[PDB]
């Protein structure tokens, strides 16, 4: 059910994305290794992800969380790194596309930081790079990450340097808690709660 829409360079939409990708890089405390070494992207294509069956799952469950919430659905627009892209935009989220080992527990991980989402584009820890070079800091092939619409409601608030949300909330938030520059991080339990609304087809950008 799912098509990919393509959006024009001089759609004010593809603007907006391209700014929240291009403004949300930093720098990351291994200094490159897993997502590689670059200060910005050379944005390829993006498109917009359409499944009328997803996104009424989606509202569906956004809904009930809101209810739960005194109509706050606390929706944001966050990044999404995984080698499961392609499955993600046909079937949506779900169990299968859960970081096992994330520092909050099994469940889908979303960033901020754009960057941040770049390092599991090839796998946790970047896994051996690109398929066809095996290099994680390859600038000739193209990456894909998701810009999605994600539904936190109550979060809990974790400082800090598939299972279950903790009782009485619907996400919890990872509040960067040593390096001053990082953006937050989010999980969800629950893949309802997200819905995979930009596919952004890009390269990493070596500096010069
Ligand atoms: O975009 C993210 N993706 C993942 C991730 C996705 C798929 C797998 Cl298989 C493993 C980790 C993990 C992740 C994270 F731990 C923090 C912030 C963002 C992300
Ligand atoms: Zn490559």
């Amino acid at each position: 059910g799912t098509i990919l829409i393509d959006l024009s360079p001089d759609d004010k939409e593809f603007q907006s994305v391209e700014e929240e990708m291009q403004s949300t890089v930093r720098e990351h405390r291994d200094g490159g290794h897993a997502g590689g070494i670059f200060n910005r992207y050379n944005i390829l294509k993006i498109q917009k992800v359409c499944n009328k069956k997803l996104w009424e799952r989606y509202t569906h469950r956004r809904k009930e969380v809101s209810e739960e919430n005194h109509n706050h659905a606390n929706e944001r627009m966050l990044f999404h790194g995984s080698p499961f892209v392609n499955a993600i935009i046909h079937k949506g989220f779900d169990e299968r596309h859960a970081y096992i080992g994330g520092m909050f527990g099994a469940g889908i991980y979303f960033a901020e930081n754009s960057s941040k989402s770049n390092q599991y584009v090839y796998g946790i820890g970047g896994g051996t790079g690109c398929p066809v070079h095996k290099d994680r800091s390859c600038y000739i092939c193209h990456r894909q990450l998701l810009f999605c619409r994600v539904t936190l409601g109550k979060s809990f608030l974790q400082f800090s340097a598939m299972a279950h949300s903790p009782p009485g909330h619907h996400s919890v938030t990872g509040r960067p808690s040593v390096n001053g520059l990082a953006l937050a991080e989010y999980v969800i339990y629950r893949g309802e709660q997200a819905y995979p609304e930009y596919l952004i087809t890009y390269q990493i950008m070596r500096p010069e």
